[PDB]
This record gives C-alpha cells, structure tokens and sequence, in this order.
C-alpha cells in the first residue's frame, strides 16, 4: 500500500478534526479512520512530506471537511462570533494535466453555499484583465449567480515551489495572506451573518473540466485550522 498521511506527526492535528469527502460529498474516511492510517491513490503521503489530494471528474471532490475535534461530528461556525477562524495551509501546486482547469484547494463554506474558494485555475478574466496559472480567491457576497454575487480575486502566480497560505475571519471581515503577504484585506462577509454552519475545507474539488477522466493532483505540506479567542 501506499504511505498514509497520520503514518508522521505533520498533519495529525488537522486530520484529529476533519473527515475526507471522496470521490463525492459522501463521506470517505472518518478523522479516526484518517489518524488510524486511511490512505489510497486519492490521499496518501506524497515524498515523505506531503499531504496529497488527487480526484478526477466534474464537481467530483477529495477534501477534508472541518469536524468538531477528538472524534466529533461536523463543526458550524459563524463568521463574526468574536473569535478569528484561522486556516493556514503550505501547498505545492503542480503543472496541472490537461483537461483540468480549475481546483479548489481551500474553502469556507455553510449550509447553503461556499463563502470562500482559493482555486488554482488555468485562464481567467478578472476584472477585464486576462491572468494565466494563477490562485484565485472568489467570495459570495450573495446566492445568486450573476457577476454582482463575487468578488473575485487574482491572489498569485502559480509558483512551482510551496506557497502559504492565511485565511482569517474575524467579526464578518475575510483576510488573506499568501506567502506572508496581505492579499486580500478585510473583504465583508456581512452577507452572512446570522448563519452558523460555516466551517473550513482543503483538498482539491474539481471546477468545469474539460474532461471527466482528467486528474487534478494537489499536495499539502502543512494544513491547520484554529480558533482563536480574544
Ligand atoms: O464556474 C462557474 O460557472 C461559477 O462557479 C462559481 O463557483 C462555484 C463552483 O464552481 C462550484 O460549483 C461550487 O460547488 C459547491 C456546490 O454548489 C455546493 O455548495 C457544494 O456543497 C457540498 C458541500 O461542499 C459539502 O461537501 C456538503 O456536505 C454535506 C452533505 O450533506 C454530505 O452528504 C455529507 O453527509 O455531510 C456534508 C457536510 O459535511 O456538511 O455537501 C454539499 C453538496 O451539496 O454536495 O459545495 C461545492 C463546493 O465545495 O464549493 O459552487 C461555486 C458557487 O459559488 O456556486 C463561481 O466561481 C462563479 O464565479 C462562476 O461563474
């Protein structure tokens, strides 16, 4: 078999407080399951180091998906409790193959939608400037599906070493920090309050691809998610 993700300490805390949804939302491995050595071609531990997300299909997924810790059910937050909601991440994007063109590798998402996507994607106009192998973030600011619903962001060339990644939500306001630079600073995320069913995400989950056999590949070498209290 290939080397599981918990067989090292590296990423023990996250997988203590996340399940992996795969190839679907439908779930794949509990997070004892993931700390009690779940592994496959989809999640295993990539050059002795890395966490690895591979999956194949439309709107298919391999994410892990927040949990409440220490064997707990699916965790909901609010985005402005007080507290900051902090996901950090180290992530190594390859070349993507062909026939992939967007994947998302972290997300904030509810009940009802994803408030947040940093998406790896091929070719995008933004704002009526075209970006090529680039991270992008795009924020809900709405439910629907016209352009006015997004904000949408060119957050960094693709680069072929690591790049780290900050996602911080504190008091309805979304920051985030790439390679230890702020990006995008105090984005509103107003829309959403009163609803406490947010909760973090990281993998890959496949966007529009232009074939269904295609496989996105995404490596990890360092994920958390933290509350802090103030
Ligand atoms: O490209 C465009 O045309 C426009 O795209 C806009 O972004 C899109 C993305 O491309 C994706 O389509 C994205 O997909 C969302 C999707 O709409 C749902 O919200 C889906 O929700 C799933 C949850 O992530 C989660 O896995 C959930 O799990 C539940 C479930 O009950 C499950 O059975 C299990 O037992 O318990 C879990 C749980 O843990 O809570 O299932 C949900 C599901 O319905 O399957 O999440 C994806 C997602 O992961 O983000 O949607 C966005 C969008 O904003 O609509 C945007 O880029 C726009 O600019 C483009 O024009």
């Amino acid at each position: 078999f290939l080397t599981a993700v918990s067989s090292i300490d590296t990423f023990l805390p996250v997988l203590n407080e996340a399940k992996l949804q795969w190839p679907t939302s439908a779930l794949a491995a509990s997070s004892e399951e993931l700390l009690g050595g779940y592994v496959g071609s989809q999640f295993y531990l990539q050059d002795g180091k890395y966490m690895q997300f591979q999956i194949a299909g439309s709107s298919n997924r391999c994410e892990l998906r927040q949990m409440i810790p220490d064997g707990g059910s699916e965790i909901g937050w609010a985005v402005d409790d007080g507290t900051t909601h902090t996901a950090t991440s180290s992530i190594v994007v390859p070349e993507q193959v062909d026939g992939v063109e967007e994947v998302t590798i972290m997300q904030i998402h509810s009940g009802e939608a994803p408030q947040l996507r940093i998406s790896w994607i091929r070719s995008k106009s933004l704002d009526g400037v075209a970006y090529e192998d680039f991270i992008m973030s795009t924020v809900r600011i709405g439910t629907g599906d016209s352009s006015d619903n997004f904000v949408k962001t060119h957050l960094a060339d693709r680069t072929a070493g690591a790049m780290s990644f900050q996602i911080d939500v504190k008091d309805s306001k979304l920051t985030i920090t790439v390679n230890g630079n702020v990006v995008v600073n105090g984005q509103d995320l107003s829309f959403w309050d009163g609803t406490d069913s947010c909760y973090f995400k990281a993998g890959a989950f496949n966007n529009n691809p232009t074939s269904e056999s295609a496989t996105a590949r995404i490596k990890f070498a360092a994920l958390a998610w933290v509350d802090h209290h103030h």
